[PDB]
């Protein structure tokens, strides 16, 4: 096993569904979740059979049954989950399932042998109460941020099965921005418009690259550090407003987020961000079908058979709900202020008043948690 070999073709395939969900949402807010789906993908991979199971071992580029693929996934998930997880990130993953179907011998108990937790049983056939529940589910173990990810609409006396994935993230910086000089400033939606928003500002030694797009535009990657390292998020945008931020979603990659670090350089900057806290609901279908996973979704087709035996099922939702509040420090409303040494000496200014993309990494392994563009903050 190569250093966190899973944990880099998680993100990977994380990222590669990214693009799907970027290449659907043009001048719209999204946040997003590579290890989640990686996560709740991977258990999926237990309940199939056939092409099914294919499909996604071929786009997750492993197989959860082979040695170690499992040990790999939960030390992942302990890493993550570490001490210094100081409340700054929930995470849930559920695969749900109507209630009176006969599971394959063995399911269960190998379920929780690899993966810990077990398949939900609800009655579907009751309307509102099941989704009431899969909310519930859903909003307690994610530290009670992630409400209604169940629709009001759609999921019926027919539905058999659905699977959630939901994240919550508020983390903590290495140097949070001072309070005091964070002001109102304009941000410039792509429609060349004008909104006048908070900004925080913060001068200080960040790590720094300039890449160029294919098409010759530059655009600046830059670091934050959160506290003692575990976690950084990562900022980009293009330097010139006229151009969309396609330009650089529509080149995302795990390994060229590797560059971007790999390429960095501690240099002095003053730094206006927006404040931002958005919450995405990302539906999975079109990502997955697009990656070459179909049959899944499809009765007559899919193959389910590793989890029951009295045939007709096929996945009917497939939902990740994401949470990420971005300000100041996640501390107890108030941060670390107001200190400046600033004469005339004014370091280069990075100025994020126009839409841009962050990327939150898990630094030893390499993990993409989450993942975003802003448009409107
Ligand atoms: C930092 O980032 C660069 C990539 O970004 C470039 O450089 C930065 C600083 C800016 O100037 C950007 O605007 C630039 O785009 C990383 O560069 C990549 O690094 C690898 C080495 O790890 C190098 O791989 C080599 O590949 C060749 C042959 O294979 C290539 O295949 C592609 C197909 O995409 C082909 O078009 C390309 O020209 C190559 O022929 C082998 O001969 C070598 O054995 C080696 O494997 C990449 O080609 C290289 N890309 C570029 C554009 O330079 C650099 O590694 C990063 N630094 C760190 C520390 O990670
Ligand atoms: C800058 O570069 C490397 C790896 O990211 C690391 O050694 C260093 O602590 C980083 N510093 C930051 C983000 O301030």
């Amino acid at each position: 096993h190569p250093p966190s070999y899973v944990a880099h073709l998680a993100s990977d395939f994380g990222v590669r569904v990214f693009q799907q969900v970027a290449q659907a949402s043009k001048d719209r807010n999204v946040v997003f979740s590579p290890y989640g789906v990686a996560s709740v993908l991977a258990m999926l991979q237990l309940t199939t059979g056939g092409e099914t199971q294919q499909q996604i071992q071929a786009a997750m580029g492993f197989k959860i049954d082979d040695k170690g693929m499992a040990p790999a996934l939960r030390h992942l998930y302990k890493e993550l989950m570490g001490p210094w997880n100081k409340d700054e990130i929930s995470t849930t993953d559920a695969i749900f399932v109507q209630r009176d179907l006969k599971l394959v011998q063995g399911f269960m108990p190998h379920f929780f042998r690899l993966f810990r937790s077990t398949v939900k049983q609800v009655d579907f056939s009751e309307v509102e109460r099941a989704r009431f529940i899969i909310n519930d589910w859903v909003k307690t173990h994610t530290k009670g941020m992630i409400s209604n990810l169940l629709g009001k609409g759609a999921v019926d006396q027919l539905t058999r099965l659905v699977l959630v994935n939901a994240l919550y993230f508020n983390g903590c910086w290495k140097t949070p921005f001072p309070d005091s000089s964070t002001h109102r400033r304009l941000f410039h939606k792509s429609d060349g418009s004008t909104v006048s928003v908070p900004m925080m500002a913060q001068t200080n030694k960040f790590n720094y690259t300039e890449f160029t797009t294919p098409d010759g535009h530059y655009y600046d990657i830059l670091e934050l550090p959160y506290h003692g390292d575990t976690l950084s998020m990562f900022i980009a945008a293009p330097y010139e407003k006229e151009v969309p931020l396609s330009a650089l979603t529509n080149i995302l990659s795990a390994q060229l987020i590797s560059h971007w670090k790999g390429n960095m350089t501690r240099l002095p900057r003053l730094l206006v961000l927006p404040k931002f806290s958005l919450e995405t609901e990302v539906d999975l279908r079109k990502p997955l079908e697009n990656l070459g996973m179909t049959d899944m979704f499809r009765q007559f087709q899919a193959d389910f058979t590793s989890l029951s035996d009295q045939e007709p099922l096929h996945v009917a939702q497939a939902l990740q709900k994401v949470k990420i509040e971005v300000n100041e420090s996640c501390t107890v409303a108030s941060s670390s202020t107001a200190v400046i040494v600033s004469a005339r000496m004014a370091p280069e200014e990075i100025i994020m008043d126009r839409p841009f993309l962050f990327v939150v990494r898990h630094n030893p392994t390499g993990t993409v948690l989450f993942m975003g563009q802003v448009m409107e903050p």
